[PDB]
């Protein structure tokens, strides 16, 4: 640690405090996470080090010293939440929305092909740079550190008590993030688990055995849930064109087994004309 000089409190996250810091020998500027140590975690985290991809935030080094654990990551200058706030008046140009979505789906595809998932995607762990790239941060952590189950981006199978949920839970999250980009408002802003579910049910309809076989058998399903009708997506992400809503709709399938995968989504026609614009950033 002594090898690092803290520059500023970036913010407080899931596993602890995140600092901007400098490596006192490489001179490299990094992001330092102090994780709040079990052998299992050290081993899992050591595997995630080898996971390298242009749309995954690079885990540079793992520092285990004095009972404590620190993760050292590649540093970027802005998270997607800051960006959207900064864009609240004008919104993000579609072509940039489309670039980001496409890059994030490449990231997900990569990690999922290795059976690694995130489980907690949110705009705050989506990081952008001046060159138009976007990258996912904190992939694989939840599983390491054994983090138990912001509810705004949680998949419905997690909320219903599925203990063995899959890569599909990340697709759900990214779909929610996609909608938020387009409209500049959160899709499902729950303030408790039940509120989260119900907001989902009010928009996509209460799930049943017709749309999601097995759902009435999930541990936290109640027959007493109110039954709401489904609303049209034309009303949920309005300006979004048809290919977009089509893709969004397949990202928000209730049935985890019918939800589109990242690899198939890359093949969606909405990406036929994809480009890589650069954003206008004030750092
Ligand atoms: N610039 C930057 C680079 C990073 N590289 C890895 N993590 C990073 C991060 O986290 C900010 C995050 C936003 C919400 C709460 C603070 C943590 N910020």
């Amino acid at each position: 640690m002594e090898n690092f000089q803290k520059v500023e409190k970036i913010g407080e996250g899931t596993y602890g405090v995140v600092y901007k810091a400098r490596n006192k020998l490489t001179g490299e500027v990094v992001a330092l996470k102090k994780i709040r140590v079990p052998s299992t975690a050290i081993r899992e985290i050591s595997l995630l080090k080898e996971l390298n991809h242009p749309n995954i935030v690079k885990l540079l080094d793992v520092i285990h010293t004095e009972n404590k654990l620190y993760l050292v990551f590649e540093f970027l200058h802005q998270d997607l939440k800051k960006f959207m706030d900064a864009s609240a008046l004008t919104g993000i140009p579609l072509p940039l929305i489309k670039s980001y979505l496409f890059q994030l789906l490449q990231g997900l595809a990569f990690c999922h092909s290795h059976r690694v998932l995130h489980r907690d995607l949110k705009p705050q762990n989506l990081l952008i740079n001046t060159e138009g790239a976007i990258k996912l941060a904190d992939f694989g952590l939840a599983r390491a550190f054994g983090v138990p189950v912001t509810l705004w981006y949680r998949a419905p199978e997690i909320l219903l008590g599925c203990k063995y949920y899959s890569t599909a839970v990340d697709i759900w999250s990214l779909g929610c993030i996609f909608a938020e980009m387009v409209t500049r408002r959160a899709l499902f802003p729950g303030d408790s688990e039940i509120d989260q579910l119900f907001r989902i049910f009010r928009t996509l309809g209460t799930p049943d055995e017709v749309v999601w076989p097995g759902v009435t058998s999930m541990p936290d399903y109640k027959p007493s849930f109110p039954k709401w009708a489904r609303q049209d997506f034309s009303k949920v992400v309005p300006p979004l064109d048809e290919d977009g809503r089509s893709l969004l709709s397949q990202m928000l399938h209730y049935d985890p087994n019918k939800r589109i995968s990242a690899k198939a989504a890359l093949a969606h026609p909405f990406f036929q004309d994809v480009t890589k614009p650069v954003p206008h950033l004030r750092l």
